[PDB]
């Protein structure tokens, strides 16, 4: 089951940044990202990620972007930075 503060598809901040539950889903290909090659870009090597928010799961963690929401850990958004931190 989802966390209730996880964040929807059709969540207005989630539009904007074309962020998807499920990268192999996301045109992280088309917009190809510096860092690595897309098809290996998803939440959990991303510079923004945070496994501080509280109600993290091993599936789901919190986003600089999206305070007070949880990420699912396999997504990506079109704000994707690789993680050096
Ligand atoms: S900025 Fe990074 S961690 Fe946050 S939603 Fe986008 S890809 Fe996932």
């Amino acid at each position: 089951s989802a966390p209730a503060n996880a964040v929807a598809a059709d969540n207005a901040t989630a539009i904007a940044l074309k962020y998807n539950q499920d990268a192999t889903k996301s045109e992280r290909v088309a917009a190809a990202r510096p860092g690595l090659p897309p098809e290996e870009q998803h939440c959990a090597d991303c510079q923004f990620m945070q496994a501080d928010a509280a109600g993290a799961t091993d599936e789901w963690k919190g986003c600089q972007l999206f305070p007070g929401k949880l990420i699912n850990v396999n997504g990506w958004c079109a704000s994707w930075t690789l993680k050096a931190g």
